[PDB]
């Protein structure tokens, strides 16, 4: 048989093809010296589909460690798809023509994440497979929260009784729920009305979705911060958003994109970045499979 | 006229009688020419505006001894027409001439123990959010049961990759199929591993599969688990998770959420006394 080389791994192309066939083909790999040469992905590639063999009964296993199940399920998705992978430092290109290379980073649940890494994104997609196989892609996009409320300034005393705070029955019809005359709040509520807007991020954001016109109620009960009404008239909140902790792990970006999705809305994510609120939004993607 | 209650003197409403309250509103009692009502009783009516106070502090001090949480739980079994009685945040009633109930008014942030799902003999559970939103919960100890044939399974468990992997000829639902091999989760690894007792998770996982369920991951869900009952069926029935320290209750609040969303019944597990038991949560809406 014909042979190659992964790194160090001596590799034989089986049923009599030729390197220039693989190459036509899966459309990997360069001749060098009679060699065809394969990194790790693309030998581990072809080793799948029965095309390769290796000279090294431990050559599998060891490409299989250094190359990881999760990237390496990420790029064989895309091969089986259609378009030309190539990985660099930590992140996985793809083209699906003679096109733009879309970027893409593996997570794991245990890796950590800033907000700031869903600003300066130079990555268009964010991969994951969970412990079932079952692989997901997801987008990174900005917001900017368009309320259609009429937004009015509510400054106005917190009463504090029964372990509540409450305000009067006159409030901006929205805020907090009717209560024999009183105004049950919210802490964040009660912080908002008695103008304390910077008594914590949550606090800042949660004054910042008021200031463009929409109705924040609380989202404590799906793992977020608040649900968000962008109308008035809108039966159901558009979207759940979530404070961001200085540093946190993927799977809680995970998980709120899911919980948010299985009741149709949109998780977003927001913090203050170089002294603003910014909001980021992070949806599965359908189109990439 | 006269009243007192928690010391609080409360003079009554359009001229009405101490006796008209008790007749209509059914609370408190005649005590001497003077009518006696508890705390909550006396803001129930207070709300209702058929009550005054002597004094001026007494609602905010009366509604400061009483919870707001409590108060609203006692508000709404009594508009609901049963009959309540409010003792230290335990709250037992009767609708008509049925049998008591009792209603424990629980705080999202209040620590929750399995042991206290398992041996609490109240019947509800009572919660009122920060939006003002009560929901009810019943714990029911459940002995889940699946029509699946079980086999026992020991086969070797291949490590790669950052994955654990099982031959392609194990049992036709456990783990997933990867060109030829079978990717598989970390219980699943321990299981065919005969590791049962790696963990308590997998001690319930065994006993669960044990039991003829469909074990698979309760990921999508935030949960330890997602159990199917039956030979095919195309949801699991049921969530599990099982219960850590270090438990609050805003935990099985949300599984509850979790759970009534796609259609399952969420359910906790947990080794009580050495042995493998669980308990469903459910939120309860024939009452209230």
């Amino acid at each position: 048989m014909e042979q190659g080389i992964c790194g160090s791994h001596v590799f034989f192309i089986e049923d009599g093809k030729s390197k220039n066939y693989i190459i036509g083909k899966y459309k990997i790999g360069y001749l060098s010296g009679d060699n065809l040469i394969l990194d790790p992905y693309e030998c581990l590639y072809l080793y799948f589909k029965g095309r390769i063999s290796f000279q090294n009964s431990d050559s599998f296993r060891d490409l299989f460690d250094t190359v990881t199940f999760d990237r390496y399920v990420a790029y064989e998705i895309l091969k089986n798809k259609g378009y030309r992978v190539k990985e660099d430092s930590g992140l996985i290109y793809f083209r699906k023509g003679t096109e733009k290379p879309l970027s893409l980073r593996v997570m794991r649940e245990y890796d950590r994440i800033q907000f700031s890494d869903l600003v300066e994104n130079p990555v268009d997609y964010y991969f994951t497979v969970d412990e079932e196989g079952d692989p997901t892609v997801y987008s990174s996009q900005e917001i900017f929260p368009g309320g259609r409320n009429l937004v009015s300034p509510v400054s106005a005393p917190v009463v504090r009784m029964g372990g509540r705070s409450f305000g009067a029955g006159d409030l901006e019809w929205w805020i907090g729920t009717a209560f024999h005359g009183f105004r049950l709040l919210t802490e964040n509520e009660a912080n908002y009305i008695s103008g304390n807007h910077s008594a914590s991020q949550v606090d800042m954001v949660y004054s910042d979705l008021v200031g463009r016109g929409c109705i924040v109620k609380t989202g404590f009960k799906y793992g977020a911060n608040f649900r968000v009404y962008l109308g008035r008239d809108s039966q159901h909140a558009e979207y759940l958003v979530s404070v961001m902790p200085e540093e946190e792990r993927w799977y809680s970006i995970s998980r709120g994109v899911r919980v948010a999705s299985s009741v149709r809305k949109t998780m977003i994510y927001a913090s203050i970045y170089k002294n603003e609120v910014r909001y980021v939004a992070l949806k599965r993607v359908k189109d990439i499979i």
